[PDB]
């Protein structure tokens, strides 16, 4: 538990990105309640058409905010960790085309959770559904086995999602993800437990941009 989370509290993230050679920038706001595990952002490609399909940036787009039950009586890596925050690292393979390799630090500036990302994308079909834009926008609910790392400090998470593709199929992206605290201060690591996450994806009407609207809720159970 920390007590920077006790309140609403704005995020920033700011994503650089390179996908088989096509180079794009997201830049996204809002806020977040982790007493209610809920947050609230809106992004923009601020580089013009966005190469790749948004479902497929979500992942990669703050685990500080779960909510953590009390009847759980679990450690919150993610918080404790903050402000000095950490590295999140993944990478994200698609069933039959490409991945992606991500490198994040999540931490505060100021009064800000900032999440701050580098993605390169490798050996994607030029005409798959990622590069060809054929997912439907949207993004299914799924938790996520999280499990201590003693020798790094931090945690580990491997699990799936599966994407919904616009010929009513799904396609899985699998995903491998490390985290390991900045500095030096002493984190809790926790016993295995889960996240559970859903997400509602929807559009501004009067923005021209590209662009996302995202609603999400993160809560810790299991076991």
């Amino acid at each position: 538990g920390e007590e920077l989370f006790t309140g609403v509290v704005p995020i920033l993230v700011e994503l650089d990105g390179d996908v088989n050679g096509h180079k794009f920038s997201v830049r996204g706001e809002g806020e977040g309640d982790a007493t209610n595990g809920k947050l609230t952002m809106k992004f923009i490609c601020t580089t013009g058409k966005l190469p790749v399909p948004w479902p497929t940036l979500v992942t990669t787009l703050v685990l500080c905010f779960a909510r953590y039950p009390d009847h759980m009586k679990q450690h919150d890596f993610f918080k404790s960790a903050m402000p000095e925050g950490y590295v999140q690292e993944r990478t994200i393979s698609f069933e039959d085309d490409g991945y992606y390799k991500t490198r994040a630090e999540v931490k505060f500036e100021g009064d800000t959770l900032v999440n701050r990302i580098e993605l390169k994308g490798i050996d994607f079909k030029e005409d798959g559904n990622i590069l060809g834009h054929k997912l439907e926008y949207n993004f299914n609910s799924h938790d996520a086995y999280i499990t201590a790392d003693k020798q790094k400090n931090g945690i580990r998470s491997n699990f799936k999602i599966r994407l919904n593709v616009e010929d009513g199929s799904v396609q899985l992206a699998d995903h491998y993800q490390q985290n390991t605290p900045i500095g030096d201060g002493p984190v809790l690591l926790p016993d295995n437990h889960y996240l559970s996450t859903q997400n509602k994806l929807s559009k501004d009407p009067n923005e021209k941009r590209d662009h996302m609207v995202l609603l999400e809720f993160v809560t810790a159970s299991g076991i």
